[PDB]
């Protein structure tokens, strides 16, 4: 009815708001780091098969047998998915994505089990030897704030 009632109203839902958003503002990375995840997984495919075939890490994504270019391995939020030695290191974009996770990425690699391997996901990693990878420290990780819970593994789980 009248004009402060409603300023009232808009006061209220407005501060519901202020007060939701650094909380939906992470839900959303959560979710688009989360394909970060997708679209690097399924490469895995590749790269086991050539490591239990081989016995050596795919150097590339040429060598894993994928999109030669790691740009066509990209997302909507993922700029890019490229292969390194096994390692495989999803980026985020720079255009859709939250905010402090863009231009940012985690890694995926393998460990040889023996006739089998082992998958891990985490920050971005370097592969050393074929049998262990370190943290490619650089200031580029998706922080851990907005990776899941099966996506926490160290450098050197096993
Ligand atoms: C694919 O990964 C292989 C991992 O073993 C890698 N081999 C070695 C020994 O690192 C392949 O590179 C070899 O083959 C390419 C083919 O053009 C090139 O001749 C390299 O000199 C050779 O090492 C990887 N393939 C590519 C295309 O890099």
């Amino acid at each position: 009815f009248t004009l402060i009632e409603l300023m009232i109203v808009i006061a209220i839902v407005g501060i519901l708001a202020a007060v939701a958003l650094p909380a939906y503002q992470d839900y959303t990375a959560r979710a688009q780091v989360s394909e970060a995840i997708l679209l690097a997984e399924g490469q895995k495919s590749a790269v086991t098969e050539y490591y239990l075939n081989h016995g050596k890490w795919p150097e590339n994504n040429t060598s894993a047998g994928v999109a030669s270019s790691p740009t066509d391995i990209k997302g909507k939020y993922v700029k890019e998915v490229e292969v390194k030695n096994g390692v495989v290191t999803a980026t985020m974009l720079s255009s859709g994505v939250n905010n402090e996770i863009k231009g940012k990425k985690l890694s995926l690699w393998a460990r040889r089990e023996n006739g089998s391997v082992k998958w891990f996901c985490g920050q971005p990693v370097t592969r050393t030897d074929d049998d262990t990878v370190a943290d490619a420290k650089d200031g580029k990780e998706i922080d851990t704030k907005h990776l899941p819970s099966t996506c926490r593994d160290n450098f050197d789980a096993k």
